[PDB]
């Protein structure tokens, strides 16, 4: 065939044909208004749509002639751990952190307590709450990046949500029958060039971010629509400069995704043994994003999502 | 011997609280511990936020910053080879700051309380503070070995980082968070007039530098060096050639050398201390709190500290309401952790960190680009270098 796509996720079927940007949305088609940041004991509804001005959030022989998937060209969209990054020569350049958490993520039959996706930036620990329906309701725990669920009952599991979320004057959590327990991990990463020859590197294949913000997703599908338009000016108008600056284009969307994610990952989770100094700008950071114009401007520009290049 | 606030420290705090109570009728004793000729020769530039520059002319000791107080708009950001000239002027909605430096800001203050004979005892080093939760405060000093006190109803501390005021606190009250940066900054004078008139920041992988106008013939330039480093391990040679590499871009003059003179390193380091006042000692400026000079703030937050307890004591003399006083280190303290957080922001995203993980050194230049290159990263820098509102 022409385009060989390697992984059949999101970005593998975008191209062949959580909570979303609305640039993915509108992606798709050719819903949030605020974020509760909870800290202190307080609520803070961010409102981004007011912020961002009316945008809204939803809830082998690639140098030869003919590349081999064992086409003319190949899209690497096997995630994290597929071959597609593994698959290019001194070339690839890798920039990796791991926090020392992960999530601990249910998904509970009671309804929310609140509307809003609501962050509980706890002493004791990120927590979140979010919503699938009037009934149905999506929770996580910060908790220590190899741990064993089996360590953690459904009462363990609430107690420790209403102690990281609730706060005096809101609803409190809304308790049901738990599903789907399980335990996801929160890393930085980044590997360059997303290109070498006829092969195209797009999504988790490329980099990962820490599910704060939502934008793993969001950037795959950012990734494609990218690779997309190139292999159409290439296959139809005889146009190759859109495929040349594939990675180029992709790079500097995604190292300021990279930076908004990293941004919320430091600033709403515990880190053991940090320096004090240093833990307590996370509540500096905390003020400053919901209290100022600015700060709330560009967290409400950058969840809503960036622009595509 | 008594008197209604003892001031400890002449520096700027200092000098400009005994300024302000002066014009409101209220009595203060002024003691410093260096020597008046020191005080008034320790010469250090300054970068003042508009909200400085309107308290020093709403004081009557603007005269000479409106004379010649050199109006700033831009930081030049030099990283990726190019220039990125950020009009903070403009991204803030015309707000500004003024180069004045720090030693004429203490001359003018000087001036102001001598010509308002307000005593000043110097060469008189405070041993201890007590009493703070007796009827009356009582500052114990010395000049030479012959004992001094000073009975006050309130003790400011303003007696910067190394004073004693802030270790007076009943240390199960006082908390501090500090942290100490794995570098410091190598500095000169150079003669040799500016090449560029914008403050100009050097923040490539290849190390902090930084070039500003001294005076009209006179070069200040920095480099980031190790933390212990000898000035003497840095030649002239050594120097220039740092300078260059950190410094020059293609399209934007190559730095102009000239004898190199006051050369010296300097530390980087963010502490803040809490709670800011206990019974009658408040703490202002350096005694309370220290950043990183990255974002011109130190002075800045002394005066804002400054301007908060002058405002409370008039209240608790002048109206008979002591509420303001209750409140000032919660509303100083509020401001203080934004700016320290814009400091140490700052501070991180322009310096090389030895040994530091490779991702989280490319996300500096991320945020140097998201903060030069949006409207909304400028806004952010812009409010905060002007400087942030007082309560
Ligand atoms: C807990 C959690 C919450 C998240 N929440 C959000 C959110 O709210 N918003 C958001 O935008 N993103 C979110 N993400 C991120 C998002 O889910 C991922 O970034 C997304 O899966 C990336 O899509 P992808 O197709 O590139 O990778 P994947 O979905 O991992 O696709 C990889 C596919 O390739 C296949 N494959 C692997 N190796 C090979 C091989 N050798 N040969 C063939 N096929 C292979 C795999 O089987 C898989 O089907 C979240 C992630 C997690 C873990
Ligand atoms: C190189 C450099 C550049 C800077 N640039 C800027 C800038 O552009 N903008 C800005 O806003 N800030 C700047 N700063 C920070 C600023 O200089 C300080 O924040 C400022 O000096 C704080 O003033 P202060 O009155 O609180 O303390 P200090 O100036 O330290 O004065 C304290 C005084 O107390 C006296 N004292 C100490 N112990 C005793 C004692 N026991 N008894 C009596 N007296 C005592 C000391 O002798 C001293 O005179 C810069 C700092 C440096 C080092
Ligand atoms: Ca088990
Ligand atoms: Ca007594």
């Amino acid at each position: 065939t022409q385009v060989g796509i390697v992984g059949a996720g999101p970005a593998g079927l975008m191209l062949a044909h959580g909570v979303l940007e609305q640039g993915t949305v509108e992606m798709l088609r050719e819903e949030m208004h605020a974020i509760d940041f909870r800290f202190g004991g307080r609520s803070h509804r961010l409102d981004f749509h007011e912020a961002s001005g009316g945008r809204r959030a939803w809830v082998e022989g690639l140098e030869d002639d003919r590349a081999r998937i064992v086409c003319d060209f190949v899209a690497g969209c096997d995630g994290f751990r597929g071959v597609s990054r593994g698959s290019m020569p001194g070339i690839a350049r890798g920039y990796d952190r791991i926090y020392p958490f992960g999530w601990l993520g249910i998904l509970a039959d009671a309804p929310p307590a609140s509307p809003d996706v609501t962050w509980g930036c706890s002493d004791r620990g990120f927590a979140m709450m979010s919503m699938r329906s009037p009934t149905v309701t999506r929770l996580y725990l910060q908790c220590e990046p190899d741990e064993d669920p089996d360590a953690w009952s459904d009462d363990r599991i609430w107690s420790e949500l209403h102690r990281r979320l609730d706060v005096e004057g809101m609803p409190s959590l809304r308790e049901g029958p738990i599903r789907d327990k399980g335990v996801t991990a929160m890393r930085s990463f980044l590997s360059e060039p997303m290109q070498h020859g006829r092969l195209f590197l797009a999504g988790d294949a490329a980099h990962i971010v820490p599910p704060t913000g939502a934008k793993g997703l969001n950037s795959a599908m950012a990734d494609i629509k990218v690779l997309a338009a190139a292999l159409v000016d290439h296959y139809r108008h005889g146009r190759s400069d859109r495929l040349a600056t594939y990675s180029e284009r992709c790079l500097r969307r995604m190292w300021l995704v990279q930076r908004f994610s990293a941004a919320l990952c430091t600033m709403v989770h515990q880190f053991p043994g940090q320096n004090e100094f240093v833990r307590r700008l996370q509540r500096a950071d905390l003020d400053y994003m919901t209290g100022t114009h600015a700060g709330r401007l560009q967290f409400a520009e950058n969840f809503t999502g960036l622009p595509i290049e």
